[PDB]
Formats: structure tokens, C-alpha cells, sequence
């Protein structure tokens, strides 16, 4: 299963060359990106910390299917096509296979933390947060890659018409409004948001809005992401309370199972691979 999603990722065209320095046959993922690099830049990803790149090697260790949505909708060619989109021209900045350590350093801090080769797109925060939301309505991948290589607060609230509560941030539309075919767009919510636990108008966080709609997937990634399962909504429920009221079997299970400290390790979530 697993393996077979590794080996669908891998014949991505585009995948075929490391995304920073172009090296071929790359195989470590950076699973919050979505895309592959040679053990070189690997070890420059490490060093950018968790809020900006997880990396994993695709073909040495061991991962949970949930780790591969990014992997799987994303890849490299797509993902410079926004982030390396304004890469000087008659200046070759970008590392090639044999560059050493130092300058593939340099080229990876200014393109993952600086985003100085990306394309801003929107005319800023009040636009960037619009065609996040956009994004998420859509579930279109690149538009929220795009609003992430604009810099917009992937936590912040959205410019929503009709929400189900005041004040819901990308990632409460998000799970509310994604299935079997579109889980990775919750995914690349929590693996590039430094905080799951924005509450709305109502104390409600992405965690109550699983176990309100039995969307047991959605609550695994969030748990696999730590969001916090004590925090209670504005009538004093937490979301495992909620999950028992409506009779969320699975729900239950999986909030007790991280409650008793024993929550899954690689996580697999139903998803549509689409691997037939
Ligand atoms: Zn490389």
C-alpha cells in the first residue's frame, strides 16, 4: 500500500530530480512540502526546524499513508513552479549536484525561509486571506501553496460569508468541507500551521468540528498534529465529550486512545490514491 504510493510519487514527472539542486533520483521527503530532495539538501531541511520542513527518506523509513498526501498532490515540478518561479536569470543561484554544503545552505534558507525566489502573488493580507479561502472552497492544492509562498497566516480567520461559526480560520472550512478525495487539503493545513487550536466566535476548535461531523480522518491528522484535545467550546465540551453525546464511535476511540497517551504512530488515514 504504502509502497505502492511511494513508487506512484516517485514516477511523478518531476520527481525525478532533487527540487533544490536538481541531483536525480531524490528520496528524502519533505512531508509537509510535498516534495523530494538528494541527502544533501536533506540534511539542510533538517536544520530549518519543523515549521518549515519535516523530511523522512521515502525508501529507508517507515511512514503512514497520511504522510503521503502532500507527497502524492503536490512534487516538485509543481511545487517550483510557484516557489522558484522568480529565479534570477542571468545569475545562477540555484545549486547544481556537485555545489557544496555551504552554498546549498544559502540557496535553501533564501528559498524555504525567505521565499525570495517565489511569486508574491496577491496584493496582500486582505487578498491573500481571500484567495486562501478560495483555496480551501475549491480544494485546490496550489492555491493554498500559493498563499503560503505569499506569506499568509495560514491560522488567521477568513473573509467567510456563510460560516458555521464566527470567526472560522482556513482549517475549521477546511474539515468541514473536505471527503475521501480531498483530505490532503486539510493535511497541508496542519502540517504548515503553527497553531490547531484557533477557536471560533463559539470556543469551537478544528478538534470539535471532527466530532460534531464524525470526520474521523480529519481528527487523526490533527492528532497526529497534537492539536489539543482538552480545550473546551464556549458550553464547556471538549471534543471527546462531544464524540460520546452524538455517539462518535470512532471519534471516541481515537480522542480516549491520544487522551491515555497511546496514539497511533504512522497514521494512515481513507484516502482516494487512486492507485488502480
Ligand atoms: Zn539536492
Amino acid at each position: 500500500l504504502t509502497k505502492e504510493i511511494i513508487s506512484e510519487v516517485q514516477r511523478m514527472t518531476g520527481n525525478d530530480v532533487c527540487c533544490d539542486c536538481g541531483a536525480p533520483d531524490p528520496t528524502w521527503l519533505s512531508t509537509n512540502l510535498g516534495i523530494l530532495t538528494c541527502i544533501e539538501c536533506s540534511g539542510i531541511h533538517r536544520e530549518l526546524g519543523v515549521h518549515y520542513s519535516r523530511m523522512q527518506s521515502l525508501t529507508l523509513d517507515v511512514l503512514g499513508t497520511s504522510e503521503l498526501l502532500l507527497a502524492k498532490n503536490i512534487g516538485n515540478a509543481g511545487f517550483n513552479e510557484i516557489m522558484e518561479c522568480c529565479l534570477p536569470s542571468e545569475d545562477p543561484v540555484k545549486p547544481n549536484p556537485g555545489s557544496d554544503m555551504i552554498a546549498r545552505k544559502d540557496y535553501i534558507t533564501a528559498k524555504y525561509m525567505e521565499r525570495r525566489y517565489a511569486r508574491k502573488k496577491h496584493a496582500d493580507t486582505a487578498a491573500k486571506l481571500h484567495s486562501l479561502c478560495e483555496a480551501v472552497k475549491t480544494r485546490d492544492i496550489f492555491g493554498l501553496l500559493q498563499a503560503y509562498a505569499d506569506g499568509v497566516d495560514l491560522t488567521e480567520k477568513i473573509p467567510l460569508a456563510n460560516g458555521h461559526e464566527p470567526d472560522e480560520t482556513a482549517l475549521h472550512l477546511a474539515v468541514r468541507s473536505v471527503d475521501r478525495t480531498s483530505l490532503h487539503i486539510v493535511d497541508f493545513l496542519v502540517q504548515n500551521s503553527g497553531n490547531l487550536d484557533k477557536q471560533t466566535g463559539k470556543g469551537s476548535t478544528a478538534l470539535h468540528y471532527c466530532c460534531l461531523t464524525d470526520n474521523a480522518e480529519c481528527l487523526k491528522l490533527l492528532l497526529r498534529g497534537k492539536a489539543s484535545i482538552e480545550i473546551a467550546n464556549e458550553s464547556g465540551e471538549t471534543p471527546l465529550d462531544i464524540a460520546k453525546r452524538l455517539k462518535h464511535e470512532h471519534c471516541e476511540e481515537l480522542l480516549t486512545q491520544a487522551l491515555s497517551g497511546r496514539f497511533n504512530s504512522h497514521v494512515h488515514v481513507e484516502y482516494e490514491w487512486r492507485l488502480l
